């Protein structure tokens, strides 16, 4: 495939403007089987220049040009190749282009991917574009900034739906097919449009005028997954963001239309495409899940939903801003989730999930500015922009950052924009200079530590206090300006929890800022200096405020503050300055109001578990480490067993013994749950619970081949092959990781989720000693890996298999042996990666130890 420079996007684009593209698709023959690789793409392009008598260029990847025909003259295309495209000279100030091609479909997902199912015989398309495969489906100046409009009409199988970005009209066409006729859409980047074809079951609805248009509303998804998709509550969040975001955007969804489908094979996990966005299928619950699971979807489902407005209304000059459409969708889908869900407490997920990846990045040798160059194609973090993005909106202000948007989104509408240009609107709306903050907070790395220093009266109020703030590390340790809150709590005098008594915001610049605000004002028992996680930062406590934590983090009442509490926490332990054993001992806690049990958010209590877990095997002191998981895996029976019958909390609770080195005690209470001799009430052991419970016993040693067989057998599909897959890899004999291993690194035949899936089941944290060996086999046979697969497969090999159950500086030596050779540069950094976690897990475990 071509591989467009931004130069020469610039060039294109300079010269050419485009009116309208006409698509006629002939799908006629896409119910086959395997064989079929190729369907009928007609492409008639109405497009100016601005230099008559100019030579430039459209792209098509197809097997076969047949015709091209631009102003009426015929084109030569016998030396047509892929990769460069139709050659279009002598060019008039009006020109139209008609192209006739066979181009393939795809098993990669890839422009328009093709995926035949076993339980019906159904055949489903979908097509995937971004970044620049729409030319795998039409002929087109594939790049951002040349936006059109597109007609699209496709003839298809009489079974099949179609939907695309518009509206249609089907007719019938008396030869087995049908005839697809959509609406000419309103202007669009070439990588949004869509085509969503195949017998998939469908679900209508609509959300009502509110100067914002009816909006029809759909849903599509694979007959064979028909029952288990929640229709109702899908289409409840999606109304819920209709209703929030032209109020706070200032402008009516844009398109005519809002149909959601969701698709089989789907790499890329949601796809904003206007009028049509893709789902990957793990979004159609086919077990029972937990609330978070729920939120998480609606987030992505507002994630697509916003970028209607930025993204696809007004849409980047270039892909350098790819960070940014990503980064405004994410803080703007939680900011949807607050204002008009039943998910009010999703800034917790915030700092709790996206953050604490954002700092994890941030802090790996391979840490680079949020907005780098992007200079190719194949050039083209999310967490630290939208973590970035966030502090963008605490510092212009939350109202000034709207009125801004409206603006923005006024002015460039159906139109292209950069960085700058929304820069540039938040700074006429707030009065803010934002030269000097991107200069600040997206071309460095690293992060700032925030503490208080504080002084206190006899009766507890401040007599000074300030803000310290430490250099950007990993990087050129500059002090950055915050916008951020400072809050203090103290007891509730009638229900005795911990609340806020005081919140004061203010610039931060420099090593130290005083607040002249908090003298007079009691300290309370807890002093936050980036209360409501506004900032992106390192935040520390002052010594009685880190007591409090430790003693009654379960006490704090509201979600957010106590979530910035086990964040502290856990990056405290990360880094080296809580104990191992400490940071398990406050999760654990002591009773049932004290602790992780103490904790009503699911998505903290799952997230906190498996940082515990993380703790234990990585970060505690190798002595402490059976002792460690002893108290874990207790702590865990006792929790799910006086959980409440049939919860998310009891839910949680197994799942997290299901991943725990488990005792003979917690071995016999989770064969008596699956097997039903002896069931936990309440729970429900369905098929995704049976897989969990099975592989823990699989790894202990508890159960066989002979169980993941049976299991398989009753649980055989898709899915089902690959939990079995890893449970076979669980098996903890030198003889099924060996197995497991070959077939991970040097099966090419089989697919790519069953690879993934052996891989998933190599680690066990009761297996160390089982894959000591396979700390030199890494390193020995990774470069053939990487010369031997392509880079989107050998990177999954690469990560998985790295021995990050290791910890040792023997495997540090290895890796520092492995580094001194000539390997290359992609593999050298995904190595580098590992090897810093395992630095960081020795300087842990010294830690814990003293
Ligand atoms: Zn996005």
């Amino acid at each position: 495939p071509p591989n467009l420079t931004r130069e020469q996007a610039e060039q294109r684009a300079a010269l050419l403007e485009v009116q309208s593209y006409a698509i006629e698709l002939d799908l006629s023959a896409g119910a086959g089987g395997p064989e079929v690789e190729t369907f009928g793409s007609t492409t008639t392009v109405r497009f100016r220049s601005a230099t008559p008598g100019a030579e430039s260029w459209i792209d098509l990847v197809a097997a076969r040009v047949r015709s091209a025909v631009l102003n009426g003259v015929e084109l030569d295309v016998s030396d047509y190749d892929e990769s460069t495209g139709i050659r279009l000279p002598e060019l008039a100030a009006d020109n139209e282009l008609v192209v006739h091609a066979d181009c393939q479909y795809t098993n990669t997902g890839e422009g328009l991917h093709r995926f035949i199912d076993p339980v019906d015989g159904g055949v489903y398309l979908y097509s995937q574009f971004e970044t620049a495969d729409a030319k795998r489906m039409f002929t087109c100046f594939d790049q951002p900034d040349l936006k059109a409009t597109y007609q699209i009409t496709v003839t298809a199988p009489q079974d099949w739906k179609v939907i695309s970005n518009a509206a249609g009209e089907v007719t019938d066409t008396g030869e087995g097919t049908r005839r697809h006729v959509f609406d000419t859409t309103k202007p669009m980047s070439t990588y949004l449009v869509a085509l969503v074809a195949g017998p998939y079951a469908e679900w209508r609805d609509v959300f009502p005028g509110d100067g914002q248009d009816e909006i029809p509303l759909g849903i599509y998804c694979r007959a064979s997954l028909a029952e288990h998709l929640d229709a109702e509550r899908l289409f409840i969040e999606t109304k819920q963001g209709f209703g929030f975001f032209h109020k706070a955007f200032g402008v009516p969804y844009p398109f005519g239309k809002y149909d959601q489908c969701f698709v089989p094979e789907f790499n890329a996990g949601a796809m904003e495409n206007a009028g049509c966005v893709t789902f990957l299928e793990d979004y159609v619950f086919r077990s029972r899940v937990t609330g978070y699971l729920y939120e998480r979807r609606s987030e992505t489902v507002l994630h697509e939903m916003a970028h209607m407005w930025f993204g696809d209304l007004v849409t980047m000059r270039w892909w350098d801003d790819l960070w940014l459409n990503e980064s405004f969708a994410t803080w703007a889908s939680v900011l949807a989730q607050v204002g008009a869900t039943q998910y009010t407490n999703a800034w917790t997920t915030f700092a709790s999930v996206e953050k604490s990846w954002a700092y994890r990045q941030d802090q790996l040798p391979s840490t680079h500015p949020v907005a780098a160059d992007i200079p190719d194609l194949q050039a083209v973090t999310y967490a630290k922009g939208a973590s970035v993005l966030k502090q963008l909106v605490a510092y212009v202000g939350l109202e000034n950052f709207l009125a801004g948007l409206k603006v923005y989104f006024d002015r460039h509408a159906w139109g292209n924009a950069t960085l700058d240009d929304l820069l540039v609107a938040l700074e006429e709306a707030s009065g803010r200079d934002l030269s000097w903050w991107s200069a600040q907070w997206l071309q460095t790395t690293g992060l700032n530590m925030l503490r208080p220093k504080l002084a206190i009266d006899d009766e507890g109020r401040f007599t000074s206090f300030s803000v310290l703030q430490s250099p950007a590390r990993p990087g050129a340790g500059e002090h950055r300006t915050h916008r951020l809150a400072i809050g203090i709590y103290d007891d509730d005098p009638a229900t005795g929890e911990l609340v806020r008594t005081h919140r004061v915001e203010l610039d931060v610049t420099g090593e130290r800022t005083e607040v002249p605000d908090l003298v007079g004002v009691h300290r309370g028992k807890l002093v936050l200096v980036n209360d409501d996680d506004l900032t992106y930062c390192t935040m520390r406590l002052d010594p009685q405020s880190l007591a409090t934590l430790i003693d009654r983090i379960a006490d704090i009442q509201e979600s957010l503050p106590r979530a910035l509490c086990w964040s502290t926490a856990w990056e405290m332990t990360r880094e080296a300055e809580l104990k191992a054993r400490d940071f398990v001992s406050l999760v654990l806690g002591s009773s049932p109001t004290t602790g992780i049990g103490a904790e009503s958010e699911i998505g903290v209590v799952q997230r906190v578990l498996l940082q515990t877990q993380t703790a234990l095997a990585s970060y505690a002191d190798p002595a402490w480490q059976p002792e460690g998981w002893r108290r874990f895996a207790g702590r865990l029976l006792e929790l799910a067993r006086a959980a409440e019958p049939g919860s998310d909390h009891q839910l949680a609770f197994v799942n997290s013994l299901a991943g725990s080195v488990l005792g003979e005690e917690q071995i016999s209470a989770m064969r008596g749950w699956l097997d039903g001799t002896a069931p936990l009430e309440g729970l429900t052991v369905d098929t995704d619970l049976r897989w969990g419970l099975l592989q823990a016993l699989v790894a202990h040693g508890a159960a066989g081949e002979a169980e993941i067989d049976a299991e398989l057998e009753r649980d055989q599909t898709a899915t089902g092959r690959r939990r079995a897959e890893r449970a076979r890899s669980l098996i903890p004999t030198p003889e099924a990781k060996e197995k497991a291993w070959q077939r991970a690194v040097h099966d090419d035949q089989l697919p790519n989720a069953i690879s993934d899936a052996i891989i998933s089941g190599f680690q066990h944290p009761g297996q160390r000693e089982l894959l000591a060996s396979y700390v030199r086999r890494y390193f020995d046979e990774i470069d053939e890996v990487w010369h031997r697969r392509s880079s989107e497969r050998a990177q999954p090999t690469v990560i998985g298999l790295f021995p990050s159950w290791a910890v040792d500086e023997d495997t540090v030596a290895v890796a520092d042996r492995w580094l001194e050779g000539e390997h290359a540069p992609a593999l050298r950094r995904l190595v580098s990666e590992g090897r810093a976690g395992i630095v960081r897990a020795l300087a842990a475990r010294e830690f814990d130890r003293s």
